[PDB]
């Protein structure tokens, strides 16, 4: 028992472990119950959100579980992860409504409804409560400042001013972990780069406030295109996966165009073809690159899944 | 949590459970290990054996863990249930023959290869060891003959004489589900109502053996035609689920000219559509009758899922 560790990395879909072996164990043992997350910093996702979604899939495949976080919470605060200007927060309304466009998307990519499937949880349920003695006592004790100052994230920021509250953020995302860690057994949080930090504070955290009950942290890495240039942005600035932003026919295209360099990679990433249909599918592309069958394929697998059997024909109807 | 036991029986899928509330119960907290076999009887299965393995699915559905068990051992001696004639042993080869049909159908009906999903197990592996003053001593001991001589099975068989191996059966399939019971962690035992007699006689054995390790048995009913006509029996005697002895356009139009009483039953028993799709395809039925939506989404459904989505194609450019 171990073959889901082992096409991951044959994919090449593990940008780092907290612990490495230690999640190569419990893997080749018990069903996890590994979870991601996304705030509602729009009305829908977009393919850079495609990957770190589908490796749930991959997981859940082999008997483990999926936990979907939407962050009706930490969302109305905003992760400076990465970025290097502060946030603007946003309207109560702007988030309850954007949560609702995001959840439709989920809603089809996993299945929800089931007695021990994956869960759909909101933080503003858990973050909702706990109040600002509170947090401090509780919480804020063994948190130390010299730890924080010490996540890349933020000195970008420190470099030009972290607001407060862009500060207090990871001990938002910490709090969580935890939350299902001790909630709904949850021992890996899956996430791109960008959330090496984040994901490390929840552990460092669940140690402080009781010897870490068995937590690990993995990173999918990050889809790179094969020019450099930045994949998902278009002109119409992202790739959305909502219809009426960015439709079949336009996500179809996008990756039918996609360059055979990064073309494979891009199908072990998102197609849950084996490695066989990919070996040959590497070939056809290898020697008759006329027929185009890799991006073809890539494509309309993608299409059918991102958006649907028949709006794939009527995509393609459309080419 | 509770949605499972919900649509099973809805659906109307529940013959009889042993222990009813304790079924109900484990499966509103656990998620259970239930499996299903079938012996080697012939090299492809039949829509008889469609029911059972399809209701291992809609368990699995729900985070369960469904175990596939292929008679290698029981195979060669053959099920009196039901039966009223004694059977009659076949080839080493007859059997190891046709467990290779009925394995390729169950690898496409079912996703075996998982770090922690289904299983398929084959009995000759513990069955093939057991020795003959063995099997007396550690088995036969609890296994009183009043008892054996309770199950119904048997009598139509003890009225014109049941040879020993038809009778020390029970006793082959009882050691399964122990085995199970105490190697995969098997808690259920699903078949058809002519596995009533075989599947208590292993839980009553498990509890002799050692105070029932929590296990119990349930069971799907029987498929009943509208008109009182053998479901599974074409003049091709059987309807074969291989492709080359009931072929995708004879599988088709079966489903296709199934009798419009019998009809939304047989979509709650053999889709995976939901209560409304349902709904809505009772109601095509009920007013509408010509445009034939109820017999036709049915074929389609099944014939995609036992064939190929494809061969359907090939098969409905035949219809
Ligand atoms: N603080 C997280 C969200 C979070 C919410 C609650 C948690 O308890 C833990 C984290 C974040 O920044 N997420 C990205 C997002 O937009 O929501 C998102 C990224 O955009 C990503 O590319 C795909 O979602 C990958 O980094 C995974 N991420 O969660
Ligand atoms: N003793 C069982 C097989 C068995 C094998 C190993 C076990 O440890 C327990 C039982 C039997 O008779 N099965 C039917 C078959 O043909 O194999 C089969 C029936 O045909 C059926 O209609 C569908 O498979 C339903 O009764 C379920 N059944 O298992």
């Amino acid at each position: 028992t171990n073959v889901l560790i082992e096409d991951l990395k044959w994919r090449g879909l593990i940008y780092q472990q907290t612990d490495e072996q230690g999640i190569e164990d419990l893997l080749n043992k018990e069903q996890v119950t590994l979870y991601c997350g996304a705030d509602p910093t729009a009305d829908s996702l977009h393919i850079g959100h495609l990957l770190p979604f589908l490796t749930l899939r991959r997981f859940q495949e082999h008997g483990h579980r999926p936990i979907v976080l939407i962050g009706g919470g930490t969302g109305m605060i905003g992760d400076p992860s990465g970025k290097s200007e502060e946030r603007v927060l946003q309207t109560e309304e702007q988030v309850d409504k954007n949560i609702e466009g995001i959840s439709k998307q989920m809603h089809n990519i996993f299945e929800f409804g089931t007695d021990h499937g994956a869960v759909l949880v909101n933080n503003r349920d858990w973050l909702g409560q706990i109040s600002l003695i509170s947090f401090l006592r509780d919480y804020g004790k063994h948190v130390g400042v010299n730890y924080m100052l010490g996540k890349d994230s933020i000195q970008s920021r420190l470099e030009h001013g972290i607001s407060y509250t862009e500060f207090t953020y990871t001990i938002l995302q910490a709090i969580d972990f935890g939350h299902l860690n001790r909630e709904l057994n949850c021992k890996i949080q899956v996430g791109g780069s960008d959330q090496w930090g984040n994901i490390t504070s929840g552990i460092e955290l669940m140690r402080r406030m009781y010897g870490q009950t068995d937590a690990y942290g993995l990173t999918i890495p990050l889809v790179t295109k094969s020019d450099g240039k930045k994949f998902g942005k278009s002109e119409s600035g992202a790739v959305w996966l909502d219809a009426e932003k960015t439709s079949p026919y336009e996500f179809y295209q996008f990756w039918i165009n996609q360059s055979d360099e990064d073309v494979i990679k891009f199908l072990k990433y998102f197609t849950f073809l084996g490695k066989e249909e990919i070996d040959r599918l590497e070939q056809s592309k290898n020697e008759a690159p006329h027929l185009r069958e890799a991006q073809k394929t890539l494509a309309e697998e993608v299409t059918k899944f991102i958006h649907g059997e028949d709006a794939l024909n009527d995509a393609i109807r459309i080419s």
